[PDB]
């Protein structure tokens, strides 16, 4: 399970939010983009690719993923084409009132839904859930 | 030394490169933006710390990093900002010019060269990539 990841879209305030979360941890990274283009997903999963080791990504049906420019980044990269978000849309709302723009509201709840450590004293973020997860891999 | 991250900046055809560091690790992350203004700033150092655990940044204190936007991001995620603190620009611009003509744009080419710094086995067979000794470092458990 260390290398699955799964990507949906999300729109707000007629604009988009792409979000993948690593299946085995809960963990997220999000990006608003303008509109939902091959281009942006494809870029979107190289940064993503760079960054942890994705192996499969689970995706609605959408065209922005049969696209030749993600299909030649996933090739590129090596990545195979086969609700916790539902949290971050709260999250979202949560922090609206702190910032102006929404791609700063997105990026500070995907920072508390990170480092939000579930459970008691003993418990783990879902950013230490995927480090341990994959070092333990090693 | 595991929440220290170095940012720094690289200019190529005439756009900034945004890099952070790890220190421990020698791993990488990046983006191309417009200029090196106070919001684009905020902006990159807020997803990196929502990424990882980011205790201290050292900066070039830039301009870009005196703003109060960058301080105030800073403040909100906890991070201890320490400006004037000191190439990887030149071994990320050599793998840029491996791979550039396999893209479209600067900012693509960009994200193939991170990729394949990370990846990169240092040492011999025996050893780790940059994004393997960064997990190791930071796993608490
Ligand atoms: C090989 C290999 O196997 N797993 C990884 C890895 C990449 C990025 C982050 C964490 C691990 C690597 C290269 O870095």
């Amino acid at each position: 399970s260390p290398g699955i990841w799964q990507l949906d879209c999300t729109h707000l305030e007629g604009k988009v939010i792409l979000v993948a979360v690593h299946v085995a941890s809960g963990y997220i990274e999000a990006e608003v983009i303008p509109a939902e283009t091959g281009q942006e997903t494809a870029y979107f999963l190289l940064k993503l690719a760079g960054r942890w080791p994705v192996k499969t990504v689970h995706t609605d049906n959408g065209s922005n993923f049969t696209s030749t420019t993600v299909k030649a980044a996933c090739d590129w990269a090596g990545i195979k084409q086969e609700s916790m978000n539902k949290e971050l849309k709260k999250i979202i709302g949560q922090v609206r009132d702190q910032a102006e723009h929404l791609k700063t509201a997105v990026q500070m709840a995907v920072f508390i839904h990170n480092h939000k450590r579930k459970g008691g004293i003993g418990g783990y973020s879902a950013g230490e859930r995927i480090v341990d997860i994959i070092a333990t891999d090693i």
